């Protein structure tokens, strides 16, 4: 790995200090845009938890996998984060019960950096 | 007019009107056949996601229902636009057993699937094949 997005969800999703993320700048955009994400969209990430909590519990890999995917594919960089901001909290419980590393799940994190520029584009010019 | 040709055409299929009597008949049919597409292309999650969405299907938990099939939507694109749409019409059609439920329930849903006409449109038509 390198691409730059990517590096920075990485650290952003394994929960990673600033100043340790060699991407440090990149990183906050993508942790305040998710965030207002996580603000204006609550309702959506309170029913989609759960939905996912008997997966998550149960450590449920393909279930999650396949929830987290299906967003994904030919996404617009908008919900690209909504299904990173959820992959976030996923990831959270699933530390919280068997030490988990976001390369987990590193086909979701491929469907989230794909298009890398436009996602950039994104979180920087706009999501406020 | 306060029906677009394809918003017609995406009602019809959610209470599955007969071909036969759809003023949009051809527009009907691309829809099904993309529809069909998909969920076979993709059964695999289709599959989660309706097990993951059951408790709420019994139940009759529209509102989840609609926080759950919104999540993907406000931009989302003439993909995004139609894998909902294949899960909108499982869903709805389940909870007709439970009970009668009109496509109209899921207006808000259906504005979704449905912004873009053109763009979603072509997306049927030209782009949701690959041989």
């Amino acid at each position: 790995m390198m691409s730059r997005l990517k590096t920075a969800v990485y650290d952003y999703l394994n929960d990673v200090d600033i100043t340790e993320c060699t991407e440090m700048d990149l990183l906050c955009q993508l942790s305040n845009c998710c965030d207002f994400i996580n603000e204006t969209y609550a309702k959506n990430y309170d029913t989609l938890y759960d939905i996912m909590e008997r997966d998550i519990l149960s450590y449920n890999i393909v279930n999650i996998k396949n929830t987290l995917t299906f967003a994904l594919r030919d996404a617009s960089p908008s919900v690209k984060l909504a299904t990173l901001t959820l992959l976030a909290s996923v990831i959270k419980k699933l530390n919280k019960i068997q030490h988990t590393d976001a390369a987990m799940f590193s086909e979701v994190i491929d469907g989230i950096v794909a298009e890398e520029q436009q996602v950039i584009g994104f979180i920087q010019k706009k999501c406020k």
